[PDB]
């Protein structure tokens, strides 16, 4: 054994040993319990950095722990390869997105190999390959014929100068980002998933997820946004019917989640496009100007809560079906058209938005809810004005005195009796828009035929292959300029037709890739039946909180869709979820990378500390750290600097500390083997061992219990490492030179290197092979010796009134109440008490009990 730790030598040799043994290339082995551990797969956008590395190190730690405990572990890796990264590089470096992507994949794959993650590379997928995306095309066509995928007109941002569709994130202040031209709202046919048909299932199945962070479940619930409410119709007053045609001539319909306050309604508000607004804006140019200002604002919810809420009265009136009140209709800019009825009632006394609107225009406030004895000034708003759980109805006639749910059901009964309303469930969830007017994405498997319509491509003809020899330039979708792509024949009638040239939202690839890893070469379906049955669901998913809503909701949706298609038999894709904290790093600037600065030879300006990312160019390349210190130093530093969920500050001094600890561990094993070579590790009955060696074994086995619980239950790796460090401090303070000393030392060292192998497997593999000839992964996770934890019993003096009357043998863990009990039953005490009770019993732990 070499004296000094050389990671540049031992880390390649350890990786070759694992690769050659194929320990991470797994099959559907029924004779082994499965464990599927998944980290969110990266975009192949150029280089991984230490942030990605923390995520994948967490996943590898968990995989290697399960591997040591006998599991058949699948830890797969792949490339989320479609999307806007490569298209933007295509406009920059004037290169094809495919070539840019495959080159980043090659570079990034070697980044991962050199960190030594226990990954089944035979299961690698790249989502931009036909062998992959043909199956999301297949599922698309199967859902399209069921109506689960459908075609309908939707709104898009059309940039008239750049001649392309823009994402909302690229429309700044009404105009295009890279052009400043005023953006047009256009209606174009697009494709949607009818995810609203699964809202209740997607909401209710969250309850099954007993091992998810409650915050992630809460965010999904809020996104789905189910509400139980009440449709309510207000009769159009007789003087207010001009210009109105149809049912709009008879009533104004709204949805409320507070029908228990319908008696508190003092006006009603309609959207600018509501037929009452347009009818009242007939002879009214100011209503016309308000309606126009509305249509030119941003309906995005981000602007909505941060916008000043305005309105104009319409001179039209409707009637409250409960108390007969005539209420004016207002046009208001916060009421959205297309979101249900496009009209709301307003109860200013019990809804904050309505209170501010009514305080602006001096509209009435009518109290219908009292929360206890609380004071109500119609002038100030109070948090309890909206209290739904502790209020009771006032000024409501028949309904005086009921709580929220009772009044809700009573209003339901009264309104249905009058045909004026009915219960109704709504969701804020909208359908999922698939269409993207972009080149670098999965083609939509639809052919447009003038006689047949929108025809799905037959399964035999899938995939619809995306041509890779394309260099986009942002001048609109290149697929729409390639007749050799879009010109085709109709699959139904054989006539001339045209392919759809839009491509799919790239969230579609990440919505089922975790099933594809189960059989990434299956040619007859998305996932084979045999492998889906074996691997079941993902046991452990690790990714950042930025994907806690859309990505996770989409994946759960696809799982149900695939289950409904008969392809898998789980309801939920991910059993456990770990949301790792962000690695953050100081930035510098024209943004300069930390590895190229020092504190041209000229200085830079040192700016703030933020999430590591290419946006501010503050990603530390792991290859730089590995060349300097080794993969194990990088892994150890990540796992030790912070609990995995807390943010982690990049730190030069943290890297050095990790490296010193690995030199320490190397030194410990070398100095041990220097003093006499490997022996059989201590095992069995420890009677006869010296106190110091018993104490070292107690430390050892309690360290084994605490590490197993930190990896397995707590998933807190920093404290597991800190625990192994304490064992070595105890070790260092123990004279292990005797024959029994060497055997305990061997036991300690054999346990430490296995306990740390999930964190730093290169050094631990190497040290283990110097200690013990067996394969580390067949020796398995260290076991806890319960006897090693039993401390020694102590003898206690039993005094009756201060005079010694006996002795008791008591356990080292014994409480004051056990001592009191054992003392009271001692034959010598019981005799010298003469049936008299105790006035007091003084317990001195470890020394004496004195009965008064
Ligand atoms: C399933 C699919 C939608 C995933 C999608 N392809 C994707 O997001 N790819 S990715 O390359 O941006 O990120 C991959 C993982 O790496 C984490 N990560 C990134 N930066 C940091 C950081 N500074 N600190 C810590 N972790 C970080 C990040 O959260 C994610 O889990
Ligand atoms: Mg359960
Ligand atoms: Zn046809």
């Amino acid at each position: 054994m070499q004296e000094h730790y050389q990671p540049a030598a031992i880390e390649p040799a350890a990786q070759k040993k694992w690769d050659d043994a194929r320990i991470s290339n797994v099959s559907e082995d029924a004779s082994k319990p499965k464990y599927y551990c998944l980290s969110m797969f990266p975009y192949p956008s150029g280089k991984l950095h230490m942030g990605h590395v923390r995520n994948y190190t967490i996943g590898d730690v968990l995989s290697r722990f399960k591997l040591l405990n006998g599991f058949n572990v699948m830890q797969p890796m792949g490339w989320d390869a479609f999307g806007m990264p490569a298209e933007n590089a295509a406009m920059k470096n004037n290169v094809a997105p495919a070539a840019w992507t495959y080159d980043n994949i090659e570079y990034m794959k070697t980044q991962l190999k050199s960190l030594g993650f226990a990954v089944d590379w035979e299961r690698e997928v790249a989502t931009c390959k036909p062998e992959y995306y043909r199956w999301e095309q297949w599922l698309f066509t199967k859902l399209f014929e069921k109506g689960i995928v459908y075609r309908k007109n939707g709104t898009v941002n059309w940039d008239p100068v750049d001649q392309t569709v823009l994402a909302n994130e690229q429309v700044i202040d009404g105009r295009g980002w890279r052009s400043g031209a005023l953006i047009e709202k256009r209606e174009i046919p697009m494709y949607y998933f009818k995810i609203t048909d699964y809202a209740e299932e997607l909401l209710n199945d969250l309850d099954k997820l007993e091992h998810w962070p409650e915050q992630v479940k809460t965010m999904q619930r809020n996104w789905i946004g189910k509400s139980r409410g009440m449709t309510v119709r207000f009769a159009v007053s007789d003087d207010s019917k001009q210009g109105l045609e149809g049912d709009y001539a008879k009533f104004l319909q709204v949805y409320t989640t507070r029908p228990d306050t319908l008696m508190g309604a003092t006006y009603v508000a309609v959207a600018a496009e509501h037929p009452l607004a347009t009818a009242a804006a007939a002879d009214k140019p100011e209503l016309q100007a308000f309606i126009a200002e509305c249509k030119a604002g941003s309906v995005a919810e981000a602007d909505m809560a941060t916008m000043e809420k305005k309105g104009v009265p319409t001179g039209r009136y409707v009637v409250n079906p409960l108390n007969g009140d005539k209420l004016e209709v207002w046009i208001a800019n916060y009421v959205l058209w297309g979101y249900g009825d496009g009209a709301v009632m307003a109860v200013p006394a019990h809804d904050e938005r309505d209170f501010e609107f009514a305080a602006k225009y001096n509209l009435p406030k009518k109290q219908v809810i009292a929360v206890g004895d609380n004071a109500f000034d119609a002038n100030r708003w109070q948090e309890w004005y909206g209290d739904k759980e502790n209020g009771v109805l006032v000024n409501s006639g028949d309904l005086d005195g009921l709580d929220f749910q009772t009044a809700f059901d009573a209003v339901a009964a009264k309104l249905q009796s009058q045909g004026a309303g009915e219960p109704k469930t709504q969701y804020r969830l909208r359908d999922w828009g698939i269409s993207r007017q972009r080149y670098w994405g999965c083609p939509i498997p639809i052919v447009h035929c003038e006689k047949c319509g929108n025809v799905p491509v037959p399964a035999d003809q899938l995939p619809v292959v995306l041509p890779e020899n394309v260099v986009p330039d942002g001048m609109g979708s290149p697929l729409a300029k390639m007749p050799e792509f879009y010109e085709t024949s109709c699959p139904c009638c054989g006539g001339a037709a045209k392919r759809e040239t839009d491509t799919m939202d790239t969230f579609i690839e990440s919505s089922w890739y975790f099933f594809r890893y189960m059989s990434p070469k299956f040619s007859d379906g998305m996932v084979s039946a045999e492998s889906a049955k074996y691997w079941g669901a993902v046991d452990q998913y690790i990714g950042g909180i930025e994907h806690a809503i859309l990505h996770l909701l989409y994946a759960r949706f696809f799982t149900k869709l695939m289950r409904d298609e008969g392809l898998v038999n789980v309801d939920e894709p991910f059993e456990r979820l770990l949301t790792q904290g962000m690695v953050v790093c100081e930035t510098y600037y024209d943004w300069i990378n930390p590895a190229d600065v020092e504190l041209d030879g000229l200085p830079v300006v040192i700016s703030g500390t933020e999430k590591m990312s290419k946006s501010k160019n503050n990603g530390v390349d792991p290859q730089e750290l590995i060349n300097a210190y080794g993969a194990d130093t990088a892994r150890l530093f990540m796992m030790f600097a912070a609990p995995p969920e807390q943010s982690l500050e990049w730190s030069d001094s943290g890297v050095e500390g990790a490296h010193r600890f690995l030199r320490r561990l190397w030194r410990t094993v070398y100095e041990y083997l220097k003093q006499g070579g490997a022996v059989k590790a201590f095992a069995g009955n420890q009677d006869g061992l010296s106190k110091e060696l018993k104490d070292l074994r107690h430390k050892l086995h309690s360290t084994t219990a605490k590490v197993s619980d930190d990896y397995g239950r707590r998933q807190q790796f920093n404290t597991a490492i800190a625990a192994v460090m304490e064992l070595l401090n105890q070790y260092d303070k123990t004279d292990t030179g005797s024959e029994q000393g060497r055997a305990v030392a061997q036991e300690v060292l054999e346990a430490a290197v296995r306990l740390l192998w999930p964190i730093v497997p290169h050094i631990c593999e190497t040290l283990w092979s110097e200690l013990n000839g067996a394969k580390l992964w067949e020796a398995g996770w260290p076991t806890v010796d319960e006897a090693a934890l039993v401390k020694s019993e102590i003898e206690v003096m039993v005094q009756v009134n201060g005079k010694l009357r006996g002795k008791i043998t008591v356990a080292a863990d014994a409480s004051k109440a056990d001592l009191e009990a054992a003392a009271l039953a001692n034959e010598g005490a019981v005799k010298f008490m003469e049936g008299k009770p105790a006035k007091k019993i003084i317990v001195v732990p470890g020394r004496l009990v004195n009965i008064v």
